[PDB]
């Protein structure tokens, strides 16, 4: 009788480890994408050098579950016009600042993203115009760590609504102090980022997990889940659910499970 | 252009598509009515369902079925009858722990791929139960707040259930307690948020909309499009849509 809740605790702990392992495979390409801009130096990577970088990778094969990888530039309101004129001349003549919600602060604009054949065209999306993305960009900039958002709706990566996440990693200006969050924030020039759809990420890890009735949510708002699958055995409804806390990229996910 | 109008016609389209599903609810209840006092057989409900063509007649809805009201004391008896009437593998399936009165999915058509909600106790989940008791008390087709459709697709999708009650013949219906006491079951329709909206909106790229239920405006059940940068210098166009006892908040911007 007692062996049952231990045998399934083994099931849950392993499933939690797999979700966390898939999530942390994406970190590699995030640091690879920042690597390209570091190699480029102080003067932000050209369209040609970044597109050449992305073509040297094979994201569907190397990183199954991620839409792709890109670069967001940090630009103040008074430098928007010059940035847009520079970007337009570099191979994106139709690029414009695009807002997710009204924002008049400092803009964090998507400049590069590869590949379009995967998600959609997020070019010119102001990631600061939406608070959850802004909170992740700011936290990553201050910490120096890859920082995921709270669950979001991926606009620019197809329509209609597709639940997802963005994972951001800041690129620092060479020769600037990084000893404090504030020093690190003032040093950020842009961010390497990865957009990911909930469904695509989970498809790879738990292809056919008909042995579990699971639910996933962020701890900051447990009332709303971002993923749910299967119906539990009616016997397992006599006791409580197995819960696991998954720390992923500065965020905490709560995995709830029951057999069947 | 007149964008204020575009919104108004868009709202009318969403409501009108939602309100077409009511015909099938009354149709499914109507099959149950024709059988009489004794609950409809599996054969007669399936041949009623086969006399309908839900993808053509009602685009946007998953299908139509029947839920039976059964007390905890009568669970065993009810389950035996269903197992003998062509449902051998049926059992009370719970969405969450629940010890109260059971509202079990007896019939659903089309039981095509996915769509195996047979035995699903919709009373076991609060949003589904609230909609069912409100529908029974009012006598009106009543929808849930946004829900996750376990029993219709492997990774569960966002959706709604719309419920219409079945009353016992010869029982009074003047008060809501009278109506609730007379409730034998419900005709229901499960709905996917994506499927229903694909059927109304289509490939229109002229609007950047979002929908949420007024009970919780902090959570949208639908979002589509990126608005024109210019339109952000102004508030979005808003509209309240009365859908089966629920209020939807439509927020729209052009492009």
């Amino acid at each position: 009788e007692l062996e049952r809740e231990r045998r399934f605790d083994m099931v849950v702990r392993v499933l939690a480890r797999n979700i966390s392992e898939r999530m942390y495979t994406f970190e590699h390409g995030l640091r690879g994408a920042r690597g390209a801009v570091i190699g480029a130096g102080s003067d932000v990577i050209s369209r040609d050098r970044f597109t050449r970088y992305s073509r040297s990778r094979d994201y569907p094969r190397e990183f199954p579950g991620v839409l792709g990888y890109g670069y967001i530039h940090r630009v103040a309101a008074a430098d928007e016009a010059a940035f847009l004129d520079a970007a337009r001349a570099d191979g994106a003549p139709d690029i414009q600042r695009r807002l997710l919600a009204p924002w008049d602060g400092e803009r964090f604009i998507v400049l590069y993203f590869e590949p379009e054949s995967s998600g959609n065209r997020p070019l010119g999306l102001d990631v600061a115009s939406e608070p959850r993305r802004r909170i992740a960009a700011i936290a990553a900039a201050r910490s120096g760590q890859p920082t995921m958002t709270s669950p979001v709706s991926l606009s620019g990566y197809q329509t209609p609504s597709e639940g997802g996440f963005l994972v951001l990693l800041p690129v620092y200006r060479e020769g600037m102090p990084l000893q404090t969050p504030q020093q690190r924030m003032d040093a950020t020039t842009g961010w390497a980022y990865a957009p990911l759809s909930v469904k695509q990420m989970l498809e790879s890890t738990l292809g056919d997990r008909d042995d579990v009735a699971i639910s996933l949510s962020d701890r900051e708002d447990t009332q709303h889940t971002f993923y749910r699958s299967g119906i539990a055995a009616p016997e397992s409804m006599r006791r409580a659910a197995h819960t696991q806390l998954l720390p992923i990229y500065g965020r905490t996910w709560v995995l709830t499970a029951r057999p069947t």
